[PDB]
C-alpha cells in the first residue's frame, strides 16, 4: 500500500547529465527515470509513495508537476546519509508503520524491466521470487552477487565481489514488511542491511533488465527495453512513429515525441529516442542515439549510440559517435566531430576529438 | 550611492569549484570572492549593492549571511541574459534612476586588485582614470585592450582580438551616469554596449590586479594579493598566522584563519590560504596552495599551487601539486599523485595521475 523509491544520490556515473537534474530525473525515453516505476507502482495496488531525496530537493517542484497521477507528495530528508539510503526507510520508520500495515516496495530510481508487481501474494517468500528471479544473469562486476538454491533461499551477499561467479544478481525491486524497518536502524549510513544469514523464507525478473545509471548502461538499456515497449505506447508500422515532419524513414522501432520536428530524409536508427520540442534536421541519423528535450541538430549529424542533453545547439554536419554524453545547453560548431568525449553543461565545443575524454 | 556587481554567470572557467557555488561566492583566501568587492565598496560612501544573479538565485541565503554589515539585499532576475549581463543595468534601470541620480558602480565579482574607489571625482572622465589606469600592462589574449592616449580618451574597443598588441586592458570596475542606462536598453543579451568611439569624456589602478576566474589566475592572483593585504589584516612576525596549532613554520606570508588546526612541523608556503575549521596534517607542505574549508589533510601531503575545495578528505601521503583543482567532498587516497587533474565534486580517486586531466 506504499513503496519507498529510493532518489537521493549524486548520480556520479551519469554526471555529465546529473550535474542539472537529479538521477530520477533524467528523461530515459520519453519520460524520468522514476515516472516508470511510478507507473508500474500505479498500475499496481499502491496510491502513496514515498521519496528519499538527498542530492537536490529541487525535485519537489517537477515531482508536484508529476503529481497529477499519483499522490507521491511525500518527501522527507534532514542530513545526506548514503546514496544506497539503507537509513532512508529507517529514518521514515514512522509514517510507514502507523498508516498501514501492508508490506511496502522498495526500489532504486535507476533501474529498467519488465516491472512485473504481480497481484500475486507470494507471501511464501517476499524478494526471493520478486527482484532477480531465480531460472540477473550478467556481469558480477557491478551489483551484488546472490546465491539462490531452487528452494528460494539467500545465503551470501557481496557488493562488489572480486571473482566469485555467480552471474545471478539482484534486479533493485525489493519487497520489505513491517519488521525490516525496525530491526536495524543503525541511524546512519549503512549499506541495505541484508541480514539474509538468519532467516530463509518471508522475513522480507523474467524479462529484459538493466541498472541504467551509466551511458553505456543508458544506451544499452533503451536499446533493449524500445522492443518490449511496442505492445503499450501507441501501438507507419516500423516504429512508434512514422511521420511527424515531412517525410523521413525509420529503421527499426524508436521513439518520437508528437511535439518534435523531423527533417526531410532523416533516417531514425533503431531504438532511438527523440524528445520534445526536439528538431531534427534534413538528413540527420539517429542511431542508438537519445534526444532529451529541446536540443537542435543541423542537416546531416550522425549522433550514434550517445546522448543528446537538453536546450543543445548541434551543429549542421557533426558526428557525435561512440558513448558521448552532451550535458545541459551544449553548442556544437558545425563539422566537429565528438567520440566519447563528455561535455559539461554550458560549454561550446569547435575543435575535434578523436579520443575518449572530458570537455570542462 | 549605488553598485551594480555583476554576479549572473556559470563560471565555465573554474568549473570545479563553481558545480557547487556560484564564483562570486568562492572564497578568495578567506571570504568569498564578492566579499572583498563590497568591503570596498562599503568603505567607499555607498550603501545598496544591486545584485544580477543568473546562474544560481540560490546565493540569496550566503548573501543574507553577509548581508549583516551592509544592506546588499536586491536581487533581481528574470531569464538568462548573458554572463555578461549588459542588460542587468537595464533590467533594473527602473530602481537606479528613481531612488537616486548619483553615478553608479559597475564591477565583475572575479577582479580582485587594490580597489581605490577614491573619494575623489574623476571629473576629467568617469570610467577612464579608474579602471585600467592609464600609466592592465599584461597579455592580450583576454580581456578588451584599450587604446588610452595622455589625454584619457578610449577609441578602440575589441573584445577578443587575435593579435593587436595593446597591453593595456580593462580592470574590470566601471563607473557609469545615469545616461547610460538610458542611452542603449537593446532588452536582450550584449557585451557592454561600450559606445566609446563615440564620445571623449565625463560622459561614462596603480596595483595588483589580476582577473581571478581560472584556476592559473587563481593561484597567481592570490599570490599578489597575499603581500598587500599584511598592512590591514591582522597586522610571529612571517605572516599573518604564525602559532596556531603545535609548532610549525612559515616561510613567506601566508593567510590561516584562527579556526583551523596545523599539525607538528607542517611548512605553511609562500602566498597559502587555509580555510574555517580546516586540519592540517603534521608534516604537510602547503606551498601556495588555498584550502577552502572543513577540509582535512593527512601526514606529509605537499599540496602546491593547487586548490582543495570544501569538505575534502585528503589522505595522508598524497602529492596535490602543480594546477589541479579538487572539488567538493572530494576524498583522496594515501599515497595518491594528482598533477593538474581537477576532481568533479564527490568523487574518491586512488589511483595516480601524472597528466593534466579530468576526473569524472
Ligand atoms: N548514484 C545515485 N544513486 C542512487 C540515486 N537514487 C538512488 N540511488 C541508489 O543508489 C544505490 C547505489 O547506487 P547505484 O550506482 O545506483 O547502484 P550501484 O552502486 O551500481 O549498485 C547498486 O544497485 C544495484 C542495482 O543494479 C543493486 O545491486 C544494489 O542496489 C547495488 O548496491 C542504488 O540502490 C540506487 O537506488 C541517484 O540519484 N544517484
Ligand atoms: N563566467 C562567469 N562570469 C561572470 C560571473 N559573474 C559575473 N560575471 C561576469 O561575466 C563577465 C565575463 O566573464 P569572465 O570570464 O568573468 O570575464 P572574461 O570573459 O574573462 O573577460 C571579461 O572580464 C574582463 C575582466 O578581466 C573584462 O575585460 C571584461 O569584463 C571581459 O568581457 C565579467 O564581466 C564578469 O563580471 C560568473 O559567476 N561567472
Ligand atoms: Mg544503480
Ligand atoms: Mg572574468
Amino acid at each position: 500500500m506504499r513503496a519507498v523509491i529510493l532518489v537521493g544520490g549524486f548520480g556520479t556515473r551519469l554526471r555529465p547529465l546529473t550535474l542539472t537534474t537529479p538521477k530520477p530525473l533524467v528523461p530515459f525515453c520519453n519520460k524520468p527515470m522514476i515516472i516508470h516505476q511510478i507507473e508500474a507502482l500505479k498500475a499496481v495496488g499502491v496510491t502513496e509513495v514515498i521519496l528519499a531525496v538527498a542530492y537536490r530537493p529541487e525535485a519537489m517542484k517537477e515531482q508536484m508537476d508529476e503529481w497529477s497521477r499519483k499522490l507521491g507528495v511525500s518527501f522527507v530528508f534532514s542530513v545526506e546519509e548514503e546514496p544506497l539510503g539503507t537509513a532512508g526507510p529507517l529514518a521514515l520508520a514512522r509514517d510507514i508503520l502507523m498508516q498501514d500495515d501492508k508490506p511496502f516496495f522498495v526500489l532504486n530510481s535507476d533501474v529498467t524491466c519488465t516491472f512485473p508487481m504481480q497481484e500475486l501474494l507470494d507471501f511464501h517468500k517476499a524478494h526471493g521470487g520478486e527482484g532477480t528471479i531465480m531460472v540477473v544473469t550478467q556481469w558480477e562486476k557491478y551489483g551484488v552477487v546472490v546465491y539462490s538454491p531452487q528452494n528460494y533461499q539467500i545465503e551470501r551477499f557481496v557488493e562488489k565481489p572480486s571473482r566469485f561467479l555467480g552471474d545471478r544478481i539482484n534486479a533493485g525491486i525489493y519487497i520489505f514488511n513491517k519488521s525490516i524497518l525496525d530491526r536495524i536502524p543503525p541511524r546512519r549510513a549503512s549499506i541495505e542491511k541484508e541480514i539474509f544469514p538468519a532467516m530463509a523464507a518471508e522475513g522480507q525478473l523474467e524479462g529484459f533488465w538493466m541498472d541504467v545509471g551509466q551511458p553505456k548502461d543508458y544506451i544499452l538499456g533503451m536499446t533493449k527495453f524500445i522492443p518490449s515497449l511496442v505492445h503499450g505506447n501507441r501501438e507507419h508500422t516500423e516504429a512508434v512513429e512514422h511521420q511527424r515532419g515531412g517525410r523521413f524513414t525509420v529503421i527499426g522501432a524508436s521513439l518520437i515525441d508528437p511535439s518534435a520536428k523531423i527533417g526531410d530524409g532523416a533516417v531514425i536508427g533503431p531504438y532511438a529516442s527523440i524528445g520534445a520540442n526536439c528538431v531534427i534536421g534534413e538528413s540527420c541519423r539517429i542511431d542508438n542515439a537519445a534526444i532529451l528535450e529541446n536540443s537542435k541538430v543541423g542537416k546531416g549529424t550522425m549522433v550514434s549510440r550517445s546522448i543528446v542533453g537538453w536546450n543543445n545547439r548541434i551543429g549542421s554536419w557533426c558526428h557525435i559517435k561512440d558513448i558521448s554524453v552532451l550535458g545541459d545547453d551544449v553548442e556544437v560548431k558545425d563539422g566537429v566531430i565528438l567520440i566519447g568525449t563528455k561535455v559539461l553543461p554550458n560549454k561550446d565545443v569547435g575543435e575535434h576529438r578523436f579520443e575518449p575524454g572530458i570537455i570542462m
